[PDB]
C-alpha cells in the first residue's frame, strides 16, 4: 500500500451564532454553494483530512462531534477518526481523518491564545492544531478576532499575538514562531475585517451583491487592504473571493442582510462584510493549490453562512536509509556561501545564525558575521564563505530535494532572534552554486532579508 505524496485538506469556518446547527449541513463539507465550487462528480470522494473551526459554538464537544462524523460517514460511507478537538470558550476545532492515516498521523499538538486584556479579554482568541503526517508538519489555527468595522489595527493586534503566543508544532524550533514551524499552515476563522464604505451605502452594498458585483467591495475589504500594506498576514495566501459576503445575514433566510444598528449589536452598523475567512502559508516550492473557496447558501441558522476551502497538498513519506536515521550520510552536504542578511534593525550586536531542520541530526550555529553599514542607512551582516557545512541524515536526492532550512539571525548579546525565514532544497541543479533568497521576519513582521547561494551535494 503506497505512501501518499498528495493528500487533499477540508478547511470549514463557520460562526455559529450561539444557535443550534439545522439537521443537514453536509453542503458545507461539499463545497456548494457560492464562489469557487467543488464538482458533483467528486461528491463521494472523501478529503484525507477535515479541519472544522466554529466560533461562537453553542454546543459541547460531544454534540459537535457526533453532528461531523455523522455528516461525513452519510457523505462518505467513512467513519472517520477524531484526530484532535480544542475548545477556548465558543472557539473550536475539530481534525477528523480518514482512518487509513491514523497510523501515519502523529505529534498531535493543541494550544489556544486568549487575545486582550481585562474589557477585551474573555471571549476572543485562537485555537489549534498540529501534527505530522508522514513527513509533512501541517499546523491549523481557528481564531475569532476583536468585531467591529472602526477595529482593524485591534484585529491586526490579536493577529500579532496569536502567532507569537500558540505553541504548536516542534519545541526545538524555538526561534520559530507557527509561521515558520509546518510545511503547510492554514490560518482561518471569524477574522472579522469588514468592507470599509460608509454606513449611508448600505443598501448600495446591497444591490451590489444582489448583482453578484464583488469588485468595488473587495476593493475596500479591511483584510486585503491591510494585507497589500503589510499590515498583517504577511506572506500569506487567500483564493479570490467569488461568494457574496458571508455576514450579516437575518437568521432562517439568505434573503436579508441585517446591518442597521440595534441595541444586541451595541448601536454599532454591520455593513455586509466576507468576516470568514482562510488563509494559509506553506513552505517554497512545495505544491498546494486551492481546489475551492466558498460559502454555503442552505445554512442559515446563524447570521453568518459558513465558509469551505478545500486543498490538494504535497506530503512525503518517512524516509530510512541505511545510514539516517540515527547517524550522517557522508555523500550528502549543504554549504551555504557568500551569504549576507540585511536587517532592519538600529542595534550594533555581533550576530550569528542557526539552521534547524528535520534533514539534520540537531541544529546548527554558525560564526559570528561581519557587520558593516548599508548605502541606504542598513545593517548588512556578511558571513562570507565561512559557515558550517551542514550533514544531513540521509543523501538521497529523492529525500533532500524535498528539505528545507529554517535561518535565525541571533543577537550574541540576547540570544533573541532578529529575523527567521526559510530555504527550500528544491534547487534546479546540485553540485552546482545557486542564489537563495528568504525575507525575513520576527513576530511575523518583515526585519530583513537574507540572500546568497547554495550548494547541495546528494548521493546522485
Ligand atoms: C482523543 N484522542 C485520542 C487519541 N488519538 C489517536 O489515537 C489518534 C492518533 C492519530 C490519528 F490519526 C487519529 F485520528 C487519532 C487522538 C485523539
Ligand atoms: C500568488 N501569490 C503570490 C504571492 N503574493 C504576493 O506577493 C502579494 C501580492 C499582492 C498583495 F496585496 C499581497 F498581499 C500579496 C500573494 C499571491
Amino acid at each position: 500500500q503506497p505512501e501518499p505524496d498528495m493528500i487533499t485538506i477540508f478547511i470549514g469556518t463557520w460562526n455559529m451564532g450561539n444557535a443550534p446547527p439545522p439537521k443537514k449541513i453536509t453542503s458545507w463539507f461539499l463545497s456548494k454553494g457560492q464562489g469557487k465550487t467543488r464538482d458533483d462528480s467528486a461528491d463521494y470522494i472523501p478529503h484525507d483530512i477535515y479541519v472544522i473551526g466554529t466560533q461562537e459554538d453553542p454546543l459541547s464537544e460531544k454534540e459537535w462531534l457526533e453532528i461531523l462524523k455523522h455528516s461525513l460517514q452519510e457523505i462518505t460511507s467513512v467513519t472517520f477518526k477524531t484526530v484532535a478537538i480544542h475548545t477556548l470558550w465558543n472557539i473550536r476545532i475539530v481534525v477528523l481523518a480518514k482512518p487509513e492515516h491514523e497510523n501515519r498521523i502523529s505529534h498531535i499538538c493543541t494550544d489556544n491564545v486568549k487575545t486582550g486584556i481585562a474589557n477585551t479579554l474573555g471571549n476572543k482568541g485562537a485555537v489549534g492544531v498540529s501534527f505530522m503526517f508522514n513527513g509533512t508538519s501541517l499546523g491549523f489555527v481557528n481564531s475569532h478576532l476583536t468585531s467591529g468595522s472602526e477595529k482593524k489595527l485591534r484585529r491586526n493586534q490579536n493577529y500579532m499575538n496569536i502567532l507569537r503566543f500558540l505553541a504548536l508544532g516542534d519545541k526545538k524550533l524555538s526561534p520559530f514562531n507557527i509561521t515558520h514551524r509546518f510545511t503547510h499552515l492554514f490560518w482561518f476563522g471569524d477574522l472579522n475585517y469588514r468592507v470599509d464604505l460608509p454606513t449611508w451605502e448600505a443598501e448600495t452594498i446591497i444591490q451590489k451583491i444582489k448583482q453578484q458585483q464583488y469588485a468595488d467591495l473587495l476593493s475596500h475589504d479591511q483584510l486585503l487592504t491591510e494585507r497589500r500594506e503589510q499590515k498583517v498576514f504577511l506572506h500569506f495566501e487567500e483564493e479570490e473571493i467569488t461568494f457574496a459576503p458571508t455576514y450579516r445575514f437575518e437568521r432562517l433566510t439568505r434573503d436579508k442582510y441585517a446591518y442597521t444598528k440595534q441595541k444586541a449589536t451595541g448601536m454599532k452598523y454591520n455593513l455586509p462584510s466576507w468576516c470568514d475567512r482562510v488563509l494559509w502559508k506553506s513552505y517554497p516550492l512545495v505544491h498546494v493549490v486551492c481546489q475551492s473557496y466558498g460559502s454555503t447558501s442552505d445554512i442559515m441558522t446563524s447570521d453568518h453562512s459558513p465558509v469551505f476551502a478545500t486543498f490538494e497538498a504535497g506530503v512525503t513519506s518517512q524516509f530510512v536509509s541505511k545510514n539516517g536515521p540515527g547517524t550522517v550520510d557522508s555523500q550528502g552536504q549543504i554549504e551555504f556561501l557568500r551569504c549576507y542578511a540585511t536587517l532592519k534593525t538600529k542595534s550594533q550586536t555581533k550576530f550569528y545564525l542557526e539552521f534547524h531542520s528535520s534533514c539534520l541530526e540537531s541544529f546548527v550555529k554558525s560564526q559570528e558575521g561581519e557587520n558593516e553599514e548599508g548605502s541606504e542607512g542598513e545593517l548588512v551582516v556578511k558571513f562570507g564563505e565561512t559557515l558550517p557545512k551542514l550533514k544531513p541524515i540521509i543523501s538521497d536526492p529523492e529525500y533532500l530535494l524535498d528539505q528545507h532550512i529554517l535561518i535565525s539571525i541571533k543577537s550574541s548579546d540576547s540570544d533573541e532572534s532578529y529575523g527567521e525565514g526559510c530555504i527550500a532544497l528544491r534547487l534546479e541543479a546540485t553540485e552546482t552554486q545557486l542564489p537563495i533568497y528568504t525575507p525575513l521576519t520576527h513576530h511575523g513582521e518583515l526585519t530583513g532579508h537574507f540572500q546568497g547561494e547554495i550548494k547541495l551535494q546528494t548521493s546522485q
